[PDB]
């Protein structure tokens, strides 16, 4: 695993980081990027590599600033993913709002220091969700870690994230995959080191964190 | 393009269909299934080769069966895409709902005929959409189009679909993909031929609706 300080860095220059929760909890990997300037290629690759259900964690002074409710007033999940109401871009270039170009759009918007309620078209294809207040060391989840992520680089505090899937085997002439699963451990810092990428788990993450606030 | 008795067929044998709206409106193939028995190979498949938002299209006595209220009371788009409340199937198979094999699970749930609204999650990482009353005379979409063709094929009144992205070219070594888009047109029926799938557009469905129904 990288050294938090070095995923910082990274995820400072506009980069797509690999992070890994606990294996105790979901025990998956995703892409972590800065919305800010989320390129439509980087989210065609995104989308490719990933579950393909684009999220993007942001704080709650930008929920309550850019009017985004929670999807569900009462949460199956009490610790729960943080949905809120699904959003497009509105702006001239959006079309249906699904395609790379549409959601990284939307991404960006999302994050614009000048950002407005107005600016999101609801319900639609990119799926914001509510950090904690608390940071990661509150909750240990991806969501929390792109916000802590945006926060720790000096970005503006939304990111993107999705979950690494294991894409199975190519079955030659058929509509199926076979043997498809999530990745894992050393597959998602294999996935990583494929791609230039750096890779770290939220338990460091959180380690980096206690230096300067100590343990929750 | 495949005459719509024919995509009847396939859609009764349980394969996934290439689907096309009007040039004029979305423009975009849907790979569209039957719920009922999508597997976790086929999932894959889906997940792989489409945006990844993967919704289940349902008609109204289901979306009021299974207490699936609509995503927003006021939606931004008025003829716009019907999304309920996601949704995660509540099994002990279950982990954290995003997996091929979670996400064709709680469509299978949504299709069965004993479902019950304690039966799924909320909110979740499917998304049912509410297809129109008048079928896919009265509204042209993919969403329609999946509940048609169960009715047609005398299945459960639920599908799955998903659009089918142009995810560019694979960048050695970088996380990007080069020129993505929607695949369209020609494009569409020859991923379709690719794969053994039928394809065909809402267009010659509605002609074929309108051989027992008359225009609306
Ligand atoms: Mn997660
Ligand atoms: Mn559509």
């Amino acid at each position: 695993f990288d050294a938090i300080p070095d995923v910082i860095q990274a995820f400072k220059n506009g980069e797509f980081v690999v992070v890994l929760d606990d294996p105790s909890r979901e025990n998956e990997a995703d892409l972590i990027i800065a919305a800010e300037s989320v390129t439509t290629e980087q989210m065609a690759f995104m989308v490719r590599h990933s579950s393909g259900l684009i999220c993007a964690p942001l704080t709650p002074e930008r929920t309550t600033a850019l009017d985004l409710p929670q999807m569900v007033t009462h949460n199956a999940d009490p610790r729960g993913t943080a949905y809120t109401v699904s959003v497009d871009a509105e702006h001239p270039s959006t079309t249906t709002g699904i395609s790379a170009h549409d959601r990284a759009l939307a991404c960006r918007m999302l994050a614009a220091p000048d950002a407005q309620p107005s600016h999101f078209r609801r319900p639609g294809h990119v799926f914001p969700l509510r950090a904690v207040a608390g940071g990661v060391r509150a909750r240990r989840g991806h969501t929390e870690a792109g916000v802590e992520l945006c926060r720790l680089a000096g970005k503006r505090p939304v990111a993107v994230i999705s979950e690494i899937v294991d894409d199975g085997q190519e079955v030659e002439g058929r509509a199926v995959r076979a043997a498809p699963g999530m990745l894992r451990g050393d597959e998602c810092v294999a996935f990583a080191r494929r791609w230039g990428l750096k890779v770290c788990t939220i338990e460091d993450m959180i380690a980096h964190v206690e230096k300067t606030e100590g343990k929750l």
